[PDB]
């Protein structure tokens, strides 16, 4: 039928039918809920390599229908022979090629349908780069640095996309190894610790394995691992005047700044596939800008990232004997007033939790009244801190999966055949 | 699939889950849409015969199953001896035994409870004698004193009798057993718990003489038989009050806050074998965020982080000196803080939450699952850094279960 969702807060009530459009399976069913799972589906919409004609076409029908609809043609002269044209392509090749328009269509609407984000209210304000000319690791580096550049804008950030070639036949992909363009090395200590971001000592591993002479401190900017056409991955370091870093203080304690914190101002995630009308873009390298919470509260304070919790209380002067005196809260709110107050102070772009959600709201309102719908993954969207505080908490969110859509993928190196 | 498997993406930790496969009822989400965050996806509507009859034999076979009597030959006259009655008189009566079972396994079964390590430690007062509402009084007065044991609280549920033709309910028209008036001002202001405004009037136009306070304990409306429904003040020696001081701030005390110690949720409806028992108050003890974040500081509720943040003179021109979560976590420490000073039970987010994971673990190694409802698992603040937030959960419906039901005063017919 159609869906009512409320807001508990406010009572507005938004009815929902842009959920009749959507395509591939959330996991759940009538019985059992997944909306907690991380990836709950498999179900694609072509499968493994080059498809054949009928699993290939009738998905690029589609989204060359949606695209034309988009723009009020359909049926069109241009939409009628841009079927023929996609058609006669496949006959000849097993895949086809979008024209420019698709590309920055398909890659917005890939943003605009991501479940996930707090921040698609600047959905359509994407640069798209595109990159589907490239052919070695050197050129996707060369992409790579001017998306980086161009994005980070002198803290001015702005958001982008770059796109290497689609899939061919699953053996000639571009990759970008790197999980994000910019993350901090991770080392395995030998007194079983861990020094820099644990989430990357595997990467970091592979990097070194590759020829990567570690630095060997807390906050090592990782080199880039570069895939280009299936060909063995190759090390490239990124110009450090293109990474802007803010050094994290506290606008109080004056001790802060001593604890030796920064962070990186773009960030950039960079292995996921972007998926249009069945054709896969496994290396599409996008960014944008921070919540602060996404540093301050899961980068800085998760037991298996930086752990900085019990040290910023310790300087605090807390009892941390006993959970119920709440420190680890206390020193929670006071690492992401750092963290806002340094990227504000050196004008990199960022924004808090508060401001982040009330915008999702609004962005929520605005997809209702003109696309009759917003797909909004609750779980997802509550931010890791004060959720009640914020209005998305109060907020009944539907999720379903349209297309053009972001996907994950396998890392590489569970897949890669070297040579 | 005969299996399902949840990973804890903080410890690596993976569970396998075949106890969905019993499930039987809907959760609201469709093959193509989540609906995991919809809050909730006719009085007439009572069971018919052949409707009841698998519904019993469900429940009866679940039951002998627990205590290893499956098959047995008075598992066979027990399933008899329900399907007669089911004929006879369109419906059954539970043993003492099954009642205790299935309440214990309805709070097992609740997706959204954060604290059921502690199900099968649950007293329950059998109530399905009484037949008027100065009887279902005398019931809860003694539920309230028995949970709140002078602050070593305890948790029970008291049930009354079961609905029959869905014209002679039984109802405890509270939400809670213990809450606070809420009273509108003509200037717009709300006095008290804006929350309660609306039972508030309801009490009022019954006759209730309101304190036209800020913690006035509302009075219990109660409905027997179906009859309308009758006023009772709780007793005031037994409704346990803590004063909301700060360890640290000395001001905090100058606010006048308090809050009662005992939670006890008493519109929802137990059901067990296809009967409904929509009066089933039950209680146990707070979680601290409850009051400290959710009472206190949603913007419909007491909304004092204004007032918090103003003493502890805090920049509130901009969001992002993250004024209103600095203020959010001192209330949440007072609030701790004082139940813990004057020994009433409560437990700290991240202790509950904690605890809940060792609870899931035991459940999916003795029982195949744990059906678990995370945006309601998840504490309301500093979520993150509490290990239920890394955990993935399967939500799924099991009966014996507690529902939601429509409030009394919209279906109720008046005499
Ligand atoms: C411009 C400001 C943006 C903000 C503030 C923002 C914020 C967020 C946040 C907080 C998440 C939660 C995921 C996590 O916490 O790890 C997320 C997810 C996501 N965002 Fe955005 N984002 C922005 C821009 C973009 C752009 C430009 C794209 C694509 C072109 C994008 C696509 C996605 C996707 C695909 C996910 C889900 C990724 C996953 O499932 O791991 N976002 N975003
Ligand atoms: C023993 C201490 C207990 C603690 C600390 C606890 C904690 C909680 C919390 C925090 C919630 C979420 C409530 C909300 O945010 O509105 C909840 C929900 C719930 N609790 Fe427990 N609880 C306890 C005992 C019980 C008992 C004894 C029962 C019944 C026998 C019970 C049944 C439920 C149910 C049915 C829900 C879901 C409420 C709903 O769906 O609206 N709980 N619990
Ligand atoms: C699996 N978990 C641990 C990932 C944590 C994580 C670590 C990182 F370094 C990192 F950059 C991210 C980006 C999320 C993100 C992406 C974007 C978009 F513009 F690209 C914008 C934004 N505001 N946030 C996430
Ligand atoms: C449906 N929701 C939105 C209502 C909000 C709400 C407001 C309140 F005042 C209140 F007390 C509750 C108690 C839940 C609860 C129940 C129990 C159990 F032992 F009874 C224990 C506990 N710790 N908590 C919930
Ligand atoms: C819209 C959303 O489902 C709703 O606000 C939920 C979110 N999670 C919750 N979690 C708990 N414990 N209590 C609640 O009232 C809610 N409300
Ligand atoms: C178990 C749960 O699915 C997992 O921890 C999720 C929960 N919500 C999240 N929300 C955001 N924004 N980012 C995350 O990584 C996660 N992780
Ligand atoms: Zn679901």
């Amino acid at each position: 039928r159609f869906l009512k969702v409320k807001n508990w807060e406010t009572e507005v009530v938004l009815t929902d039918t842009l959920h009749l459009k959507s395509t591939l399976e959330t996991g759940c069913t009538e019985y059992i809920c997944m909306g907690s799972i991380m990836h709950p589906s498999q179900h694609a919409r072509r499968p493994e390599d080059v498809a054949t004609k009928d699993q290939l076409f009738p998905l690029a029908k589609e989204f060359i229908d949606q695209y034309y609809s988009s723009i009020k043609r359909f049926g069109s002269k241009a939409h009628m022979e841009r079927l023929e044209e996609v058609n006669k392509e496949i006959d000849t090749t097993s895949t086809y090629q979008l024209k420019d328009t698709e590309l920055i269509y398909g890659a917005k609407h890939a943003w605009r349908n991501a479940s996930r984000c707090v921040g698609r209210i600047q959905w359509s304000k994407l640069q798209v780069f595109d990159a589907r000319d490239c052919t070695t690791a050197h050129g996707m580096f060369n992409y790579i640095c001017n998306h980086v550049k161009y994005a980070t804008n002198k803290g001015n950030l702005r958001s982008a996309i770059t796109i290497f070639p689609q899939r061919t036949d699953g053996k000639h992909d571009f990759r970008v190894w790197n999980s994000q363009l910019i993350r901090y090395a991770g080392y395995k200590q030998p007194d079983g610790s861990t020094l820099g971001d644990p989430a990357n000592v595997q990467f970091t591993e592979i990097c070194i394995q590759q020829g990567w002479k570690p630095p060997r401190g807390r906050f090592d900017v990782l080199p880039l691992l570069l895939q280009a056409n299936g060909n063995d991955p190759e090390l490239f370091q990124i110009p450090p005047e293109l990474v802007l870093e803010v050094p994290i203080r506290h606008p109080k304690f004056e001790w802060f700044k001593d604890l030796g914190l920064k962070w990186y101002g773009l960030p950039a995630v960079s292995n996921m596939l972007l998926e249009i009308g069945g054709l896969e873009f496994s290396a599409c390298p996008f960014s944008g800008w921070y919540m602060g919470t996404e540093i301050g509260v899961r980068d800085y304070c998760d037991n298996s990232r930086y752990n900085i919790l019990e040290e910023v209380a310790k300087k605090m002067n807390l009892d941390m004997r006993k959970t119920s005196s709440l420190w680890k809260d206390q020193a929670l709110v006071e690492i992401n007033i750092a963290v806002l107050y340094s990227f504000q102070s050196d004008k990199v772009t960022i924004v808090d939790h508060h401001s982040a959600t009330e915008s999702f709201i609004k962005h929520m309102e605005n997809e209702y009244r003109c696309r009759g719908g917003c797909p909004a993954d609750w779980v997802w969207i509550v931010p890791p801190m004060s959720g009640s505080i914020t209005p998305v908490f109060h907020q009944e969110m539907l999720n379903y999966r349209l297309t053009p859509s972001f996907e994950y993928q396998p890392d590489p190196w569970n897949t890669h055949v070297w040579k």
